[PDB]
DNA sequence: TGTACAGTGACTAATTATATGTCGTTGT
DNA sequence: ACAACGACATATAATTAGTCACTGTACATCTACGATACGTAGCGGCCG
DNA sequence: TGTACAGTGACAAATTATCTGTCGTCGG
């Protein structure tokens, strides 16, 4: 290869040598050039042989030949190899696994071996630091390494399969994951609840935020189903959100890309994906999915750090007043966060581009305007019970609840596919297999509960209590084990009440 | 000044885009360089002595005839192409009264005591502009 | 006036690759 | 006779190991645990 | 090619207290 070297910051001594060399650039004659050397021996206080060496160092190296080169020992240690290997490997072994041995502690191991070997000059602690110095800088550098980024309109998302998804247009690849927000919220009475969970759905091509879910609720394939319908459907917000632009963003993904959480690697999201026709894809590392993750730092920096009750990004940065200074309810935080996403965030510049907004790039990036799906057809969100069988008397029994259906007595002994809503299990949609296809059969209803609404976590909590209470299984008996615990509080029920009040304001 | 010196010294190798007819064949280290510590370092690095008239013809034969002549649009690159074409195929192909037979280029060539050997490109890196800090 | 250990500027001693003379040798 | 290069000896700051006074920051209850999913096994009721 | 917002080097322009001329005034 090519091998060049250039001098810099030359002057401090070297300008005197440079002026000597400038006076000597030409062998004018054998008589005169010797006189020029013997004259230069007045500017440098040195013999003819020192000036002849200077001229040879200049002619063979150029300007660096004026500068004094560093000694051959620079960076080598005089303590001998035994001690240099003992010190290096002792450090490394002592920082193996969970151990975090300090150089001082390494020096103690040096004095201990020197005592065993009857040495008299075990390296001093100051020299231990020096010997370990280079392998500490490396560690600090290896943490600090920057990565460039996608540049221009071309983007290839890596999966856990080693396949890359080429992101060609708007709604080609959506992405999703969850996080805690960093604000403690209060109930409608001003008492502490908990820090909400935020879900975001993003389109990869435009980086526009295509939908959210905010709530005290837990990450679940239900919260993902709700984030999906909010992303897919056309969006409506009332004047109490004070929006000055529209979240005009909707339609159905071709692919959905996620971390490996049990919300996403689930049969429920598989069934949603098969019915909507989108393919579920797995993120290979957290560092591949920055389009999901980075909305979250921006929101900490642009929104949540400026709100009362802020908790910091971690426990070492927690404002000590966070538990006393909380003020917002979930309905206030959503009314702030939705505004932020519609008026600010989707209207800001797409950073890869510099000359489009995130929304402008999404809208112009559709291959065609997609048709709005009917709100009833989002019943593909309903969970599937795969292999329950019809009992004689036209009956289905399910999470203790017993169901009756309009044609269902025709199919006693047969196997049926049941589609249901975890928010309301009073009613079941019954499908059956015919010609190796599902066909709709009937809207079965929990007998004697046709006037009544049970969510699955209520029927489940009532069943747990009923099992442990030792009472019999029936549709009312389960309702009886709800209505007391309803009427008679526990943080999850208090959270659920505030979350419900937000869902009411959605209607 | 150091960038103008670098060009002068190195081989030219201009692109097809300049649509030149003649080759700009000069290259090489001088014995002296006259100018308007840095240039004196460069002189000491390269081995020549630093000391501390085409303009009449550039005005009359080129620049007074161009778009935007300050008494239409023209980019810096276009002006360079025009300037090089003028230099390589006209100005250095001209014959002065004191030369008679030979052009500015031919007399240059004709007067060399020997064909110099090209300075490898890297030895001229000291001329180029510098940004002092970047992170890999 | 919390409290005491590990890391850090500031200075010094031992070791060494390096700059300087001086002379011998060779080329011009 | 003048200039350049090597042999040999001699003095020298750069480098490293060591010592010392001043200072930074942890000790001050605290992440194993909660919330989802799948995958497999079990309990008695109903039928042969 | 992970990612995108806030903080940070590097450079340019308008404003003002500060340094320089030139002259006038006063003292030795
Ligand atoms: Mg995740």
């Amino acid at each position: 290869l090519e091998k060049n070297v250039i001098a810099t910051q030359l002057s401090e001594e070297a300008q005197v040598k440079l002026e000597v060399i400038q006076s000597l650039l030409e062998p004018c004659d054998r008589t005169t050039y010797g006189q020029k050397l013997r004259e230069a021996a007045e500017k440098l206080n040195v013999s003819l042989r020192t000036v002849q060496r200077l001229v040879k160092n200049w002619e063979q190296d150029g300007l660096v030949g004026l500068t004094q080169t560093s000694r051959a020992d620079k960076g080598k240690h005089r303590i001998g190899e035994f001690w240099e290997n003992f010190i290096t490997k002792t450090y490394k072994e002592g920082n193996k696994g969970s151990k975090r041995m300090t150089p001082k502690q390494v020096a103690l191991r040096v004095e201990a071996k020197a005592r065993e070997l009857k040495d008299s000059k075990p390296p001093n602690y100051k020299t231990v630091l020096r010997v370990l110095a280079p392998i500490l800088e490396k560690q600090q550098k290896a943490k600090s390494i920057r990565s460039p980024g996608w540049r221009g309109t071309t983007l290839s998302v890596k999966t856990r399969e080693g396949k890359d998804l080429s992101v060609d247009y708007s709604n080609h690849v959506w992405q999703c994951d969850h996080t805690r927000v960093d604000v403690l919220l209060v109930d409608q009475h001003g008492e502490i609840l908990s820090r909400p969970w935020l879900t975001t759905v993003i389109d990869t091509y435009s980086r526009c935020i295509m939908g959210i879910n905010l709530g005290f609720d837990a990450p679940s394939s239900g919260v993902v189903a709700l984030a999906l319908r909010h992303a897919i459907l056309p969006k409506r917000y009332g004047s109490e959100y004070k929006l000055h632009c529209e979240w005009g963003t909707y339609g159905k993904p071709e692919h959905f890309y996620t971390d490996g959480g049990k919300d996403f690697r689930s049969n429920h999201l598989s069934q949603i994906g098969a019915q909507l026709g989108f393919v579920c894809h797995l993120r290979d590392r957290p560092s591949e999915g920055g389009v999901v993750e980075r909305p979250f730092k921006t929101l900490n920096d642009q929104l949540f750090s400026t709100l009362p009750g802020y908790t910091g990004s971690n426990v070492q940065e927690r404002p000590e007043d966070a538990e006393k200074d909380a003020r917002l309810t979930l309905r206030e935080l959503e009314q702030l966060l939705v505004r932020y996403i519609v008026d600010r965030y989707n209207q800001s510049i797409d950073a890869r581009m510099g000359d489009q907004t995130r929304f402008e790039r999404w809208e112009a990036g559709l291959p065609t305007v997609p048709v709005p799906i009917p709100e009833r057809d989002l019943d593909i969100c309903l969970m599937k019970q795969s292999r329950r069988t019809v009992q004689r008397g036209g009956c289905l029994q399910f999470q203790n609840l017993m169901y009756r259906g309009e044609y269902l007595a025709g199919y006693a002994g047969e196997t049926v596919n049941l589609r249901f809503d975890p928010r309301d299990i009073t009613t079941i949609l019954v499908y059956r297999q015919e010609n190796n296809q599902e066909v709709f059969l009937t809207r079965a209803h929990a007998q004697g509960l046709e006037t009544e609404q049970l969510a699955l976590d209520e029927a489940e909590a009532a069943s747990r209590r009923l099992r442990t209470a030792g009472k019999t299984i029936s549709n009312q008996s389960l309702l009886q084990e709800v209505v007391d615990r309803d009427a008679l509080k526990e943080r999850q029920k208090l959270e659920q009440t505030v979350l419900r009040s937000a869902a009411v304001d959605e209607s």
